[PDB]
C-alpha cells in the first residue's frame, strides 16, 4: 500500500546531510518511514521537535512484543536492551538508574578524574608516537585512550585489564543472540567478580562509590558493565571524528590551539559535526497513543532518534554545514537530552578537550592518510604527521 521513505546505512558525508534527510527535514517534523531493516517507524527530523520528544515519558524500552518490535537494524546486541516489563517499570527503573548514577559525575568527581585522563593521554601519545608514522589513531590510541579511561574511573585494577579488552572484543565480534547473551553474561560474572574486589580494598572510583551505597552486587556490576558499552566506542568515534574535522580546517585547528577556551567550543563543534546523519540511538517505543506534530504515534510504535538530523537543523544553527570551531551559542543534541541526557558527558568532554590538545599541540601536522572521499568508503583510521 505504502510507499514510506526508505531509510538507508550509506556513511554520511562530511558536513552536509543525505539528499534524502534534507529532503525530509525540509518538508516537516515528523514522518512515516521506513527503517534500514525494513519495519515502519517515526523519524522526528528537527531540532525542536526532538529536543521535545527527548523529555517525553511515553516514550521508552519497553515493548509488549519484543519478537515483533519494529528496529532500524536487526542486532542481536541491541536486543538484549528492548525490556519485557510494563511501561512504568520501565520509567521507574531508568529513573533509579540515572539517580544512581548522576552523583559519580559530579564537579568534583570530575575534578577528581581529570589528572587520570591527563596522565591517561600521556602515556599512550607517547607510545603512539614512539612507533612512529603512519598509525592507526583508532586501534592504537583513540580507543585504548578511551578504555583506559574507563578503567580508571570505574576501578578496573591494571592486572584484569587485559581480560577486560578481551571480553570487550568478544561482544564487538558477537552476531547472533545465543552468542550475545553469553559474551554478556561472561562479562557480568568478570565485572562481578571487580565489585567483590572493591568491597574488600575500596578506591576512590565508581565500583567503590556504589558499594558505599549500599547497592547489591549485581547493581553494582550491571551499572558498571552498562559504563563500559556506554563511554568506550562513543568517545573513541567523536574522537575519529574530531580529528579528521580538525586536519581538514587548519585555521580553525590553529585558533583552538591558541585560546583553550576556542579548544573548548572547538570541541562542542566536533560533537555537532561528528555524523552528519544516518546513526541514530537504540530503539525507543510509544508506549501508549500519543499525538506529536500532526500525527498520532500508536502504542508499541517505534520513534527514532537521528541525533544528526537536529545538529545540521537550520532552524538552530546558522550555517550547520559549515565548520566553526568558535560557533557559540552551540545547543547540539550530540549528548542527547531531557530524559535521555548523557550522564557521562562532563567527563567525554574532558576525554575530548585533552586529547585533542596534546594530539595537535605535539603533531602539528597529523591528519588522514586517506582523503575524505576515500575514508567514508571507523575499523582502522590512518594516520600521519
Ligand atoms: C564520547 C562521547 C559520548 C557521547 C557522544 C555520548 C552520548 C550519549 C547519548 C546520546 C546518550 C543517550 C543514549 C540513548 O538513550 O540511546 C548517552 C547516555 C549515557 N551516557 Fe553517554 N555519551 C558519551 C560518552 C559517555 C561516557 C564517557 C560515559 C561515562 C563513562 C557515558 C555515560 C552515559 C550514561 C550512564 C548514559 C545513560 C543515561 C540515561 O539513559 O538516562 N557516556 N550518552
Amino acid at each position: 500500500s505504502h510507499d514510506l521513505p526508505c531509510l538507508n546505512l550509506e556513511p554520511p558525508k562530511m558536513l552536509k546531510l543525505s539528499p534524502l534527510l534534507r529532503a525530509l527535514q525540509d518538508r516537516g517534523p515528523i514522518h512515516r518511514v521506513r527503517t534500514p531493516a525494513g519495519d515502519e517507524a517515526w523519524l522526528v527530523t528537527r531540532h525542536a521537535e526532538l529536543k521535545q520528544l527527548l523529555h517525553d515519558e511515553r516514550i521508552g524500552r519497553t515493548h509488549p512484543d519484543p519478537p515483533s518490535a519494529a528496529q532500524y537494524v536487526r542486532s542481536p546486541f541491541l536486543d538484549l536492551l528492548i525490556s519485557d516489563a510494563d511501561a512504568e517499570s520501565g520509567r521507574r527503573q531508568h529513573a533509579e538508574t540515572r539517580r544512581l548514577l548522576t552523583p559519580l559525575f559530579s564537579a568534583r568527581r570530575v575534578l577528581e578524574m581529570q589528572p587520570k585522563v591527563e596522565e591517561a593521554a600521556d602515556t599512550l601519545l607517547d607510545a603512539f608516537i614512539a612507533q612512529g608514522p603512519p598509525g592507526d589513531l583508532h586501534g592504537e590510541l583513540t580507543v585504548p585512550f578511551a578504555l583506559t579511561v574507563l578503567c580508571e574511573v570505574i576501578g578496573v585494577p591494571p592486572q584484569r585489564r587485559a581480560e577486560l579488552t578481551t571480553l570487550l572484543a568478544g561482544i564487538a565480534k558477537l552476531d547472533d543472540r545465543e552468542g550475545a547473551v553469553r559474551a554478556q553474561d561472561d562479562l557480568f560474572g568478570y565485572v562481578a567478580g571487580l565489585v567483590e574486589h572493591k568491597r574488600a580494598e575500596p578506591g576512590p572510583d565508581i565500583i567503590s562509590r556504589l558499594n558505599d551505597g549500599e547497592l547489591t552486587e549485581d547493581r553494582v556490576a550491571h551499572l558498571a558493565m552498562g559504563l563500559l558499552f556506554a563511554g568506550l566506542d562513543s568517545v573513541a568515534s567523536i574522537m575519529d571524528n574530531g580529528v579528521v574535522l580538525l586536519a581538514a580546517h587548519p585555521d580553525q585547528r590553529a585558533a583552538a590551539l591558541a585560546d583553550p577556551d576556542v579548544m573548548a567550543r572547538a570541541v562542542e563543534e566536533v560533537l555537532r559535526t561528528a555524523r552528519a546523519g544516518g546513526s541514530v540511538l537504540p530503539p525507543r517505543y510509544a508506549s501508549e497513543d500519543m499525538e506529536f506534530g500532526g500525527v498520532t504515534i500508536r502504542a508499541g510504535d517505534l520513534v527514532l532518534f537521528d541525533l544528526g538530523l537536529p545538529n545540521f537543523d537550520e532552524r538552530a544553527f546558522t550555517g550547520p554545514e559549515e565548520f566553526d570551531a568558535a560557533r557559540t551559542p552551540n545547543p547540539h543534541l550530540t549528548f542527547g537530552h531531557g530524559i535521555w541526557h548523557c550522564i557521562g558527558a562532563p567527563l567525554a568532554r574532558l576525554e575530548l578537550r585533552t586529547m585533542f590538545t596534546k594530539l595537535f599541540t605535539r603533531l602539528p601536522e597529523l591528519r588522514p592518510e586517506l582523503p575524505v572521499e576515500q575514508l567514508r568508503l571507523f575499523a582502522e583510521l590512518r594516520v600521519v604527521w
